[PDB]
């Protein structure tokens, strides 16, 4: 009981319009920090790289069941099937993403089991072999971190692994350590994000993830930062949207166009300056 998913807040963003998101996301519609392993790698190649990077840390074996909490448009799961031959289960609070993932699953010609549920992790209690979550944690809310890890720990096998990929904000002290000032623009931009882009969005700090996951019984076998990659990922998304300005205005409006350009370019500065980080936490039971 209780802890019912924050559908409205999350949907206010991801259910805007698939057509709109298609204007700037790479073809796989991955919506999270990419990983440019080769300097001249395209956004799609870098997104696939980030996918494989996360998946390869799980120790996936044929026949296992992989749970993707906050699966987005399903590229990660579809890639997990082809590259690791595992069955997949995806959770998302986005109606458009659920419909899209389902459709894409139907069009796949694989024997592996695959389904997507319009539900939060808080509503999922099925046993699974491994868990991947990329860019979803930031939406969970600090007040639910503890319960999140408890559930992940509960549904994973005794030697299960959780790959938690999430944006992390520097503590106030870390910012001071890095000589990053608390400017009016920063506070203003953050309020903007929370008000017009990601309501309910509360990125954790690094220590929050470590401490909370440790309390549950997870061991952090590795934390890997992709900070420099997000600024670039963000620039590419911003540029694509800008290249589709007229299409964006047609599908939505100039207001929405400008809102997203403001959000995309603004965040690119956050990572570029270093106010925000993005990390992959390999958590083992
Ligand atoms: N409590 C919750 N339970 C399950 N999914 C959640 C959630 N809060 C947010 N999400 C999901 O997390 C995703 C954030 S967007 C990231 C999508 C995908 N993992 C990718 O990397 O491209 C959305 O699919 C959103 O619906
Ligand atoms: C690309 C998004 C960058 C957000 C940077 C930090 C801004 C302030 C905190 C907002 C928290 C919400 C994060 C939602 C992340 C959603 N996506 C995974 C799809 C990018």
């Amino acid at each position: 009981n209780d802890l019912t998913p924050h559908f409205e807040d999350v949907q206010a963003h991801y259910d805007l319009s698939d057509d709109f998101f298609r204007l700037f996301l790479d073809p796989t519609q991955t919506y999270s920090c990419a990983h440019f392993e080769r300097e001249d790698m395209t956004l799609e190649e870098a997104q696939i790289a980030k996918i494989d990077l996360a998946l390869g840390k799980l120790g996936l074996q044929p026949g296992m069941t992989l749970l993707d909490i906050g699966c987005g448009w399903g590229a990660t799961m579809r890639r997990a099937i082809a590259q690791y031959d595992v069955n997949v289960v995806g959770l998302t609070l986005s109606k458009n993403q659920a419909a899209h993932v389902q459709k894409s699953f139907d069009e796949m010609d694989t024997p592996r089991d695959r389904r997507v549920l319009l539900a939060g992790w808080e509503q999922f209690n099925e046993p699974v072999d491994r868990i991947v979550s990329i860019g979803a944690f930031e939406h969970f809310g600090h007040d639910r971190h503890a319960d999140f890890f408890a559930r992940a720990h509960k549904i994973l096998p005794p030697d299960g692994v959780l790959l938690l990929h999430t944006i992390t904000g520097l503590t106030r002290q870390q910012m001071v350590d890095h000589g990053l000032p608390l400017t009016l623009w920063l506070a203003r931009f953050l309020k903007f994000i929370a008000t017009e882009i990601f309501p309910g969005g509360q990125p954790p700090t690094i220590e929050m993830v470590e401490e909370q996951s440790a309390k549950t019984g997870f061991t952090l076998t590795r934390r890997q930062s992709l900070q420099p990659h997000y600024a670039r990922t963000l620039d590419l998304w911003a540029e694509a949207l800008q290249e589709h300005k007229s299409e964006a205005i047609a599908i939505q409006s100039e207001e929405v166009y400008e809102r997203y350009m403001k959000y995309l370019t603004g965040c690119a500065k956050l990572f570029r300056v270093g106010y925000i980080d993005v990390n992959q936490f390999t958590l083992a039971k």
